[PDB]
């Protein structure tokens, strides 16, 4: 047992196996695992014994990655997926089925919005979007078919910080879990939603968790704290005999691990959005420095917001740590280890000034990603949120003059100098 | 243009890029691809220009994998998935939505059956199973909500070969595509369903395509031969303005590549079951020997069926090249380059005779996989088909005494000798 993020990110969930004593995690580039005998195979498939069967469901490299992220977020267990989008999809598909709905903040990553608003309705799963952040609107949107409340721990790219505890209380009084996308909380370093009532946490490990922009992946973290038996009227599949496994009852067999066990033995087994062990190993190398990177990211982001605030060329600065931020009181309560790695800005001049400043950058990179160690910038109105209508973009805090900046871990003087010379060129 | 499988498996879909001139396919371990300028990023996201955006959707290593398989199967294009299960799920989820159904053969790999019988119904998508293989029963099952016919080119694990041409006509005359799971066809080497009417081909690339049991992966191959416009009454999303892309009309923009385009810009984008480049490079190493391996696999299987036919300890041999096989007339018609890499057997003795024989093998491995270069054996009643009810296993051809054998490319004498010594320990 360790308390400290900086120790867990190096040590949790792995012990050198006695056979090789390998200090680093091996890459188990295998699809299969040989049975000891026929009866052993029968027990593994019959869920009468834990053990490796097939890498669509489990892999010892992926397993270290799952346990470590679980330990950092404070959950009991995790399941890795092939992407952050798949982490969201498998979660929602386990909680809900045709005829159900979920309640969700309207401030979302554009891919999430399109998934909730376009894809899932094809399967009879609808989403009601709440724009205000007000507790009473979240409560009003819930009905008898609702199966979750869904929010981002810091919305991409306007950085709304939700009232985690208030929203969790509403969810729990209605008998539904709170699902938090904690991607912008950097693996639990900036924000730890399970400590504030979240029942399930999903991540795009592609971002800060991975940290180096090499690898797509996602992960689903189960708090173990939602009582599926007590709320079985909304979730009968969690307690009733399972058609997939000859009347197996998940709650009776697995208890607090019921949700994440279903994710694995039903959803990964049948949807098949599994993570490669090569990908897991790249994510593990990033996790080994997650706290150090997230610490420098937030320091650079703070200094860079100061420079932007006093710049004659900057119209506005959106940074969650600012006392003029619309949700500063939530940010102050929940972000006590740095106010994130992100800021957005609007620049002065005509409609083409935003592109001229980005295109003039020579150190910052213009691409679709966040949470690289390299500094990035993009115009989300035309990119990450392009699929939404203009009204849905504005309802998500995405404006047409906004430049989203993912602040890297380069020396902050070089980042500042890069904008400062790009400003000279577009203005004077 | 090359004709020959043996040449395509080494050359199709890749030319050394002029910058590095790398003869082998590089591993593009990157999440992102830097824009030339802001306008370029907007053109990419707007689907106005072809180009790398983000590895959840596209990756140059994965692109070679996709093009090479499409060329080997005779399709216009392909999309990779994280697993064979994901390939099937994304395909059906694009053809069907809540309220729709598909018609499928009852002779299915157990995970596919569970997908169709248990998972997809939760999304309002039901499956009607046909047990007889009779053209009339396939036709009687279709109704106005049907969206495809689904068959395996050689069913796992009784090796029923369908009447491809007859079934493809039933599908096309009712306005629906024939979707064929060609996993046991070995990437098109043994069977090329598109030559016999199939519109969409799915593989588990985990099997013979990869050929070394290192990597999970899937692929979807579009023939480009199904007129979505002519059948827009059953598939309106193929022609009607798309809510994901501001009214874009897919058929009008992409024509015969419409289905495979939606797989990428809708399903891989939103479900996110993508393949990593490390996985793709492993599978490309497989594909470079696929014809050589499949040829040796089938030579060994033929000789091994001969050995089993004349063994006193064997009760029955099930091999699609046998003139006694139930669908031998289909097999003789569609399998002209070797009768596959699989056989099944039942052994004399009590209930525990099959386990005695498998457990006594020292060269053949007892595990869950087919299509490894190493020879494999398993008991599908308690493993790959365990989730099915007894009646469902029997209607898929699976019985309790069945030993499924994936014949490897070891020297056939060592394979035979392995069975001999296990036969002598268990039968005196
Ligand atoms: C292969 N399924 C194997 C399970 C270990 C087996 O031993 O048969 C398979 C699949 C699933 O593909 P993934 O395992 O998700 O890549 C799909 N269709 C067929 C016909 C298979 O054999
Ligand atoms: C290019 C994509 C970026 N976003 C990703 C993302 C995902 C989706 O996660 P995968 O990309 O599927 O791993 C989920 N949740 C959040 C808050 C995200 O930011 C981007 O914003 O620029």
């Amino acid at each position: 047992v360790f308390q400290n993020f900086e120790t867990l990110q190096l040590h949790a969930g792995y012990t050198p196996d006695p056979h090789t004593r390998s200090t680093a995690v091996p890459i188990y580039a295998t699809s299969s695992y040989t049975f000891n005998d026929s009866a052993h195979g029968a027990r593994l498939f019959g869920l009468k014994e834990l053990g490796n069967i097939y890498s669509r469901l489990m892999n010892p490299t992926v397993d270290v990655f799952e346990k470590r992220i679980a330990a950092l977020e404070g959950g009991i267990a995790a399941a890795a997926t092939s992407s952050g989008q798949a982490a969201q999809f498998l979660t929602i598909a386990t909680l809900a089925k045709a005829g159900d709905n979920i309640v969700a903040s309207s401030h979302l990553y554009g891919g999430t919005y399109n998934q909730l608003n376009v894809l899932l309705p094809r399967f009879g799963i609808k989403t009601k979007f709440v724009r205000s952040g007000k507790l009473e609107d979240y409560a009003a949107a819930i009905d008898d078919q609702t199966r979750a409340i869904y929010v981002e721990s810091m919305s991409n790219p306007d950085y709304v910080v939700p009232d985690f505890e208030g929203i969790a209380k509403i969810a729990h009084e209605h008998g539904i879990p709170l699902v938090v996308d904690n991607t912008l909380g950097a693996g639990g370093y900036y924000i730890r939603p399970i400590e504030h009532g979240a029942d399930i946490v999903v991540h795009s490990a592609t971002k800060w968790i991975g940290g180096h922009g090499t690898t797509i992946g996602g992960v689903i973290v189960d708090s173990g704290r939602f009582n599926w038996n007590k709320h079985s009227d909304r979730f009968p599949e969690m307690v009733e005999p399972s058609p997939s496994y000859h009347g197996l009852k998940y709650w009776e067999a697995f208890g607090p691990a019921t949700f994440i066990t279903r994710i694995r033995v039903e959803m990964l087994r049948d949807i098949g959005a599994c993570l490669s062990p090569f990908s897991a190993q790249q994510l593990l190398l990033g996790i080994e420095t997650l706290g150090l990177r997230a610490e420098r990211h937030a320091q650079n982001t703070e200094k860079l917001s100061k420079y932007f605030e006093s710049s004659p060329n900057v119209s506005w600065v959106l940074w969650p740590g600012s006392e003029s931020h619309p949700t500063y009181s939530q940010a102050k309560k929940y972000l006590t280890r740095g106010f994130g790695a992100m800021l957005s800005i609007g620049v002065k001049g005509d409609a083409s000034a935003g592109s001229k400043v980005v295109d003039g950058l020579k150190l910052v990179s213009n691409l679709a990603n966040v949470g690289d160690a390299k500094s990035l910038a993009i115009h989300p109105w035309s990119t990450t949120h392009e699929q939404l209508s203009e009204d849905e973009r504005l309802a998500s805090g995405v404006t047409e003059d906004m430049i989203r900046i993912s602040v890297g871990i380069e020396h902050v003087d070089d980042i500042i100098a890069d904008f400062e010379q790009s400003f000279q060129k577009a203005y004077g």
